[PDB]
């Protein structure tokens, strides 16, 4: 099906819609988000994921949007400067990791493990910091090559 796959995520910087090269997330900690401006929870949640930014600056956010509307992703992301995947139909991705309900929050390893799949939850505890800190000071890291540097076909497809 896909010659090349998710070759950009995107952001908002200076008014202005912006890609990246999707080889720039290799080997980093991912946080995807799952969500949506429409679900006031979502919205919410925002406030939760800045303070977990702030606390773990190397953890990249990713938005996995499911807006009904171009409008209203371009919105969110005016609003939130995250990066984003575009605007498009990821049900599947939700099928692959079983997510129940918006907002979904799991936090991922440089070699695309999963090292906390309930991470909305957990952030939302607001007593998470230290322990989190301290699960990925010992989280024994293992490289992984990808094609083209892109991880996001072994991530998101199957």
């Amino acid at each position: 099906k896909y010659a090349n796959y998710m070759n950009y995520l995107y952001y908002y910087q200076n008014n202005e819609l912006k890609k990246i090269d999707s080889s720039y997330f290799k080997d980093k900690y991912l946080g995807l988000f799952f969500g949506a401006s429409w679900c006031k929870y979502c919205v919410t949640f925002i406030d939760s994921l800045n303070i977990f930014k702030k606390n773990f600056p190397n953890v990249e956010i990713i938005y996995i949007p499911f807006d009904r509307t171009y409008q209203e992703y371009q919105s969110f992301l005016k609003n939130t400067n995250f990066y984003a995947l575009p605007f498009d139909n990821y049900l599947y991705i939700c099928k692959k990791y079983q997510i129940k309900n918006l907002p979904s929050f799991m936090l991922i390893t440089p070699n695309n493990n999963i090292l906390v799949k309930d991470a909305a939850q957990l952030i939302k505890t607001d007593e998470y910091i230290n322990n989190l800190k301290s699960l990925i000071k010992n989280y024994i890291i293992h490289p992984k090559t990808f094609q083209f540097n892109n991880r996001f076909f072994d991530l998101f497809r199957n």
